[PDB]
């Protein structure tokens, strides 16, 4: 440990990606950078044992510290309930910490030169910028046991009046039903957030909906953003030559599969959690591409990996066998979270810190050092032998030497 | 005008799609075909005119010929209303006619071997089936106009005690909220409807939800499956060397992408709706897909094209500019269906008009005759030149005349 990093909140993860997050930080990060480190295990032993109370405190920490920096975890269901022992399914600590702290998610994949896309037209990145807050992530859900009325009902704080919505009524059998909701505050940092990443970027922007069908719900969305951009946002994007424009969700999608790439696309929380897999996958791999919540403050950052814990490489791992598992995701939670702590605190060795480690990753893998899923994309699965990857230690050893060998180049410099 | 066709439900739709519809009956259908048809106009000036009875009407109709055919329709947002004269926002009728008659919409891509995809690895199909009965199609939303709380309730027909739970207490500002809710019996007919054609295809058969975050919502959906797949449908599976899994939505569709394609992939409703469209386009175009609704009755069929009515091609019709649209999905709702038809009533004679009219539009793209859609697939769309592609008149008139010919070549 040399350079001074600072304050950062780490949230420990589950299954494979476990693994990965603790080589990293031994031998990525710990050997070349001092940090003041707020650890949070939201391994799910650890929230089993503290209720799920260290999900809420990691969150606040963020909000104190301004950057955190989380490693995948697994959402319990009924299966992990059993798997692990579990006292409940506790919710998702993503939908938790996103709730707390707000703002819009953005994803967007890592290129490397030598790798060959799943869809042959994206030369350019997409970037899905999607709210972070409410809808699926917050709703409340339940099954219906049997006939009867489930009804929604809106009471206003004074208590002065009570609107009542019949939602279902089941006159034979059961079923399900669920409530979910979104603030118009949320859905505004939202729309600044996808309308300033399109300037900052020089993009046109896309917002999806179904707006058609939840005329209302959706409608909202679709009204906040076209007020806010014929407002303050419309004369600068003409100013770049830039467009903002509301799409259906269906011509969507359609449009980004036979697009070049090269615009923001906001959508919706759970359109956006779905689709970045999607588009990762399209430019080749889940292990290639980052995530970050900025907040609406603009100060405050949670980075992280969206895929999640790998659970079959991690029992091929628990068999003592070879796995080849991207780490690119998580290394790079641990390179846009310090890249950000380093703008704060104006730090200079922090942020070239970095930068170096997001070069040496893709330097190393655009001279063939890479994982079995990027090999693959290379040759065919069925095409690909031992020979052609290495194994989540080997690959991560290439990446220390090269990182060794970069920061060894940069103290000669100058 | 020869063959005898029977009973036939047609529902005449809106915009481009509208234009072609009639092409498709003039050129297509009717020189070769005689049908009993009920026709219900769901342009949107007749669903304002009559206050969207003639979808319910429709629906109705289906139930009682066992087969429909529908046109792309507009649903109206508020601006439609201001384009329209409208005096409502009227639903969707898909989503009408959809939770009337209930059943599972399968959608296919419409593949020509001249055609290169988007997606490098999909060389087999990928059928999606997906649940046409509740969630966003049948939901209850609403504005939230300022602080107060938003709750769900749940009153038991037998008497007992009413369960309460808060949604959202909004402590400042307003917002939006919506209930949905789905079924038990509609989701095992999902459910059976997804097993059936796993095991008449004899490929493996995929369910994703998002159980995780919906842990009753989705989990009954998960349930329901996998306890019909274990009592009923499983032994039935490993003999053909087939399975059954559930995916989360995410690893879903990632792994979807990077696949050979060769599954059946059952979604909810919206899943369905969104991922079919971007199956679609990676197969290289919205034009080429079947979309047809399965009832659960075994009996009653709706084919329908799953894309819109391609407004952006409409205005520039309306101005009298050259169009090239792809018709392939309206002509395909109109083969399903008759083909449907012809088996109930065993006509042989319709059965193969029905499927010459697949192969002719096929054979007529993998000669060459195609829309500038199918052009661009091949090309890349800037290097398309006016040379390689059809404008929707002309393409519709190759169609035409390449019937002809199959057809007589057939009277042989
Ligand atoms: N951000 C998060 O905290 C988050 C997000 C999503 C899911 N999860 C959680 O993760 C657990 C497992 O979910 P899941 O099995 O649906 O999906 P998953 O952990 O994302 O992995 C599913 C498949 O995706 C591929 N994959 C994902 N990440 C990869 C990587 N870094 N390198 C190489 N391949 C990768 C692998 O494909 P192959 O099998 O073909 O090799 C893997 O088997 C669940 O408990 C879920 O709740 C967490
Ligand atoms: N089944 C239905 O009744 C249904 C389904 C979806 C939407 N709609 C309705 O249709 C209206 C417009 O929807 P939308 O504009 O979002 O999407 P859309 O009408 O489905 O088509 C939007 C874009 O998709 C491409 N496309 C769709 N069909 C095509 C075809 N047959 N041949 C060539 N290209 C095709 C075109 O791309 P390019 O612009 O790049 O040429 C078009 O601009 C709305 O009122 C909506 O409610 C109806
Ligand atoms: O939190 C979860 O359960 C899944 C999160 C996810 O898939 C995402 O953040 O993209
Ligand atoms: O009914 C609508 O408004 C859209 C329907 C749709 O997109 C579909 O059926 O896939
Ligand atoms: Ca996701
Ligand atoms: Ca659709």
């Amino acid at each position: 440990k040399k350079i001074s990093g600072g304050s950062v909140v780490e949230m420990q993860g589950d299954e494979m990606t476990r693994i990965i997050w603790e080589l990293i930080k031994e031998k990525l990060i710990f050997p070349y950078v001092e940090l003041d480190l707020h650890s949070y295990d939201l391994g799910i032993e650890n929230r089993d044992a503290t209720n799920d109370q260290v999900t809420k405190d990691a969150a606040e920490a963020i909000k104190k510290h301004n950057v955190g920096v989380k490693c995948a975890t697994i959402t319990p269901d009924e299966k992990r309930v059993e798997e692990f022992k579990l006292k409940q399914m506790w919710k998702s600590p993503n939908g938790t910490i996103r709730n707390i702290l707000g703002g819009t998610v953005f994803r967007e994949a890592i290129i490397c030169k030598n790798i060959p896309r799943l869809v042959s037209g994206w030369v350019k990145p997409i970037i899905i910028g999607h709210h972070a807050y409410g809808d699926q992530y917050r709703a409340t859900d339940f099954v219906v046991p049997g006939p009867g009325k489930v009804e929604i009902t809106y009471t206003p704080s004074d208590g002065t009046q009570k609107v009542t919505y019949l939602v279902h009524n089941f006159e034979e059998g059961g079923g399900v039903a669920m409530g979910m909701y979104n603030q118009d505050k949320s859905i505004e940092d939202f729309a600044h957030s996808s309308f300033q990443m399109a300037l900052s970027k020089g993009w046109p922007l896309y917002l999806s909906t179904k707006n058609t069908i939840l005329k209302k719900y959706d409608g909202r969305f679709k009204d906040i953003f076209q007020e806010i951009y014929d407002k303050q946002y419309k004369s600068q994007f003409e100013a770049q030559k830039i467009w903002y424009e509301h799409r259906l969700i269906d011509d969507m999608v359609a449009q980004a599969m036979k697009s070049e790439g090269g615009f923001i696309w906001a959508c919706k929380n759970y359109d956006g959690d779905v689709q970045s897999d999607s588009v990762a996958q399209g430019y080749g791999s889940l292990g290639m591409m980052t995530s970050v919540l900025v907040c609406p403050d603009g100060k405050t950052v949670e980075a992280e990996a969206a895929h999640g814990t790998v659970t079959r490489h991690y029992r091929m791992y628990q068999k003592g066998q070879e796995t080849s598992t991207n780490p690119i995701a998580s290394i790079f939670a641990w390179t846009r979270g310090l890249a950000h702590r380093a703008k704060l605190d104006n730090n200079k060795e922090l942020a070239f810190f970095a930068n170096a480690l997001e070069e040496v990753s893709i330097e190393t893998i655009e001279a063939g050092f890479m994982t079995k899923d990027l090999a693959a994309c290379i040759k065919g699965l069925p095409n690909v032998q031992r020979s052609d990857y290495l194994n989540t230690f080997e690959f991560m050893d290439k990446l220390g030497e090269n990182l060794k060998i970069k920061l060894a180049q940069a103290k000669l410099s100058l």
